[PDB]
């Protein structure tokens, strides 16, 4: 395959990117603590947001509200209104770096996870922490809401990927369902497929693992092998039978979903990759690396 680059920012190290679901925008969260709002069709910086000290790793839009959330090495989870351009409030409680923060698509919840070994669920209407999910024994590097079930998946440097049942909180509140074992070093990332009962995880063992889950059990399907440094991030292609991963080996790698064979490697000469994401609807991807962010489409070779 080939990468058709649509937009590139040059900046200090970028840690997170989030696509707006309807506007042609991305937020970027930087190692210097600043958050940029870019229009990738015009190539214009629309706004900058400064509300953190130190790197900002978590960044996400609400799917329908004029809000985004950011999470920092200053332990803060900040909720912003991008229409009024205000920091509405800070959610305090984590006692170490926040690694990821996201909005739920239906409930008024924010999910965050932290080096303090916990996942927190907050209600952004009440501004209260409604659940602290404990059990991991090292940094929690990633957590994600399931798209249609009352589940969370999390990834930790304790070498496990945990699936948590939060049906109780929806209606004790949260119970661990699976403690997925298989990675031989810390796990940095985990993702759900948007429509299939699959999970992807990636870690310092250089492995991307594909897992399948039913209502009552789970199993490792297969492993994508080839990265030669820590894997920072992984995701499912939403509309193609493909897996994508990004790594400190300075590559983004595309893999076949059904065989886990390598399809294509894209390299940068000097930049480690820290994060990749995909637009919910469009064939549009973004990657954050040592020198900034790129927005790109993926096309078959010789198209």
């Amino acid at each position: 395959m080939e990468m058709l680059t649509k937009f590139e920012s040059r900046s200090s190290r970028a840690k997170g990117v989030a696509f707006h679901p309807t506007q042609p925008w991305i937020l970027t969260s930087l190692h210097n603590g600043r958050i940029q709002l870019w229009d990738y069709r015009m190539g214009t910086l629309l706004d900058r947001f400064d509300g953190h000290d130190g790197p900002v790793r978590g960044i996400a839009f609400h799917p329908t509200q004029p809000l985004f959330v950011s999470g920092g090495d200053d332990y803060k989870v900040n909720v912003w209104n991008y229409k009024s351009r205000k920091l509405l409030f800070s959610l305090c409680g984590h006692m170490d770096y926040v690694r990821v923060c996201t909005f739920h698509h239906e409930y008024p919840w924010i999910l965050s996870c932290s080096d303090d070994q916990t996942i927190r669920i907050w209600n952004w209407q009440s501004r209260n922490c409604i659940a602290i999910l404990t059990g991991h024994s090292h940094y929690v590097m990633c957590a994600a809401f399931h798209p249609s079930e009352d589940l969370i998946v999390s990834a930790s440097l304790d070498q496990t990927v945990r699936v948590w049942d939060i049906s109780g909180l929806r209606m004790t509140d949260a119970i661990v369902k699976f403690v997925l074992e298989g990675h031989d070093r810390g796990v940095n990332w985990c993702a759900f497929h948007p429509t299939l009962p699959l999970i992807l995880s990636a870690g310092d063992d250089r492995l991307v693992k594909l897992w399948r889950m039913t209502a009552s059990k789970a199993w490792e399907v297969d492993t994508c092998r080839g990265h030669f440094n820590n894997v920072s991030c992984c995701l499912f292609h939403p509309h193609q039978e493909l897996i994508l991963s990004a790594s400190e080996d300075k590559t983004i790698r595309v893999w076949d979903l059904n065989r886990r064979t390598a399809v294509q490697t894209f390299r940068r000469d000097n930049d480690a990759f820290w994060f990749i994401t995909v637009h919910p609807k469009l064939n549009l991807f973004a990657a954050a690396h040592d020198s900034g962010v790129m927005v790109f489409k993926l096309e078959s070779a010789w198209s």
